[PDB]
């Protein structure tokens, strides 16, 4: 399967790889797709390019 | 974030919901996206519509 | 530009055409894309294939 | 619903937000999707990455 | 790479496989992507779901 | 039809245009879509954003 992830910019390389590995496991385990068939694609955009219910999303920083 | 999942047809409603929930948790935990921001979208296609490295994928049946 | 619209199944042909025309006008008027460059693509899915903030969306019926 | 907008780079932040708000209204009004379900995603690319009928599209500047 | 092909319904299984193979060869030969990395995904929609320059596309029948 | 090409960064403008023209011909010839209906969209990402079978893809350089 193809899993496309349009996420906000600002995560580390390690966070994005952790996401891709967790999604790969999740897909394999829940729908029985072989790992060899799984293709995860990550695309980053600014928060302003995510407009949900008419409102832009804030920039991600991980500050909390 | 938007997570699009192009998977082969033939899974049960329970399998697809399990996948969507597991992806939601995976994205939340690895990149810190609030659950409220996550949108998972599932599309089903025949196996013949997945052509990886020049080869058609088989149909998913749940059997093996 | 390409505008992909993943919507829930159940709308009439007239509703979907109205949406495509309104999006075409909206894109033309707000960002100055010539109408000739605009391509709107509509895909329908069951409500269960839309999982937002962990929750499945209901089926669209036209009633309420 | 998910509305993905692959547009050419070069618009202002205000033009892109106007587009996302107009698309949100257009979708809500034509197919009856609640605003809370609507997720607009904007991606920018160079004109050379839009190849329509075999021809690349020019860069957008808004000059006219 | 991922190559998504949103085409109008009505083609034979042989036509769609021919398209996927020809795209695989085209991508391999022009940008040097190894065949092993290429994933082609085909989705079919009614002609009415393709609205280009404000106009609906006709249904594909194989006749003319 | 819409053909979306998510490829790794690092190709020349000429390689990407050759790809788009070859895909346009391939689609026209195999499924009979008129060239005027064909819209190819190219998006570039780092190799680390392509995670296939759990493994990131290397950066493309064309060195061989």
């Amino acid at each position: 399967p193809v899993i496309q992830c349009d996420i906000r910019q600002g995560r580390t390389a390690e966070q994005k790889q952790a996401m891709a590995e967790a999604i790969t496991r999740a897909v394999h385990e829940t729908i029985g797709a072989p790992v060899e068939y799984i293709y995860v694609l990550i695309r980053e955009t600014p928060g302003a390019h995510h407009v949900k219910a008419g409102r832009t999303l804030p920039e991600y920083t991980g500050d909390g």
